[PDB]
């Protein structure tokens, strides 16, 4: 996809027993040139980098300090965590979508933070803070946290995003601004249709004119005790409806279980799909069942079979 460009690298060619620094919530992937890049989970967004996209190094941060703005949304936040970010690249800008909120709570806020180049050596290398996307507040019947961005197969660009509440959302973005017009319809998804509503961090990616919507199921950040599971499901359109391998929308607890994790890798959540020539991947972090539970980076190759369906190897 041209905004999340990979080269001409063989996913699955490649080894994926990764090594370095490997502690990560909801990481997502990006390269440039010969760099890989991860952004996850952390104060003012962590940064991670690597050479082979095997060997991982943690770097710096986004946000030094975290812009005023966000007292507008979350007065209550104390700490200096962004959550689950997203990574594209399109107009030779890369737009970086994260999440200002708090644990429990639905007032939240969507931010968006810009850059020309993701190397550091580079003069034109700055993350400005390009302002709120969305938000919610306790009032609201949804959670504006875990965005994703996907354009169609017309270049039309997507946000999805939620967690928990109503569930999923989408919402068309404007190209020149990255940013939903001020009347834009938001539109819900997916839902477990349960109480609380256990799904989140969305991602979308479409292939051979399908959409697919990947989503985490259940409950996260307990450690050995997470039992996140990813869900998949996919659509014709990119609005819906997604419906799973049996014929169950996702708007009423459909998905089919791409990964439930085991005994040694906890909790599987908050995945990213990237795609190279005929090759794929999936990026997920797990709970370490050797290193009391600690969120760990994980990257394996995504294969599809002949229904169309995702499937990972083993
Ligand atoms: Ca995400």
């Amino acid at each position: 996809v041209h905004f999340h460009p990979f080269g001409n690298v063989n996913f699955y060619e490649m080894d994926w027993s990764l090594k370095g620094d490997l502690w990560a919530h909801a990481p997502v992937i990006a390269k440039e040139g010969s760099r890989w890049y991860v952004f996850h989970t952390g104060s003012g967004i962590q940064i991670k980098t690597s050479e082979d996209g095997v060997h991982w190094e943690n770097m710096g941060w986004v946000f030094p300090s975290l812009p005023d703005w966000y007292k507008q949304y979350v007065p209550e936040k104390d700490e200096d965590h962004l959550w689950a970010p997203d990574i594209c690249f399109y107009n030779g800008i890369y737009y970086l979508y994260y999440s200002v909120s708090t644990f429990g709570k639905n007032t939240s806020v969507i931010g968006l933070a810009t850059n020309q180049t993701l190397d550091p050596r580079d003069p034109d290398y700055e993350w400005k803070d390009m302002g709120p996307v969305i938000h919610s507040t306790a009032s609201d019947n949804y959670n504006a946290i875990d965005p994703n961005v996907v354009f169609d197969q017309e270049g039309q660009p997507w946000l999805s995003f939620g967690s928990f509440w109503s569930g999923i959302q989408l919402i068309q973005l404007d190209t020149e601004t990255m940013k939903p017009a001020a009347q834009a319809e938001l539109l819900t998804i997916a839902s477990r249709g349960e109480e609380p509503n256990a799904i989140e961090a969305p991602f979308i990616v479409c292939r051979n004119g399908y959409y697919y919507l990947f989503v985490s199921f259940d409950f996260c950040c307990r450690g050995i005790e997470s039992t996140y599971k990813i869900a998949v499901g996919r659509s014709k359109d990119i609005t819906g409806p997604y419906v799973d391998k049996n014929g169950v929308s996702m708007m009423q607890g459909g998905g089919t279980i791409l990964d439930e994790g085991n005994d040694r890798w906890i909790g599987p959540g908050h995945c990213a799909v990237y795609f190279s020539g005929v090759s794929a991947i999936l990026v997920n972090h797990a709970y370490d069942a050797l290193k009391n539970g600690e969120p760990t980076l994980q990257i394996r190759p995504l294969y599809w079979d002949d229904e169309g369906w995702p499937y990972l190897s083993v």
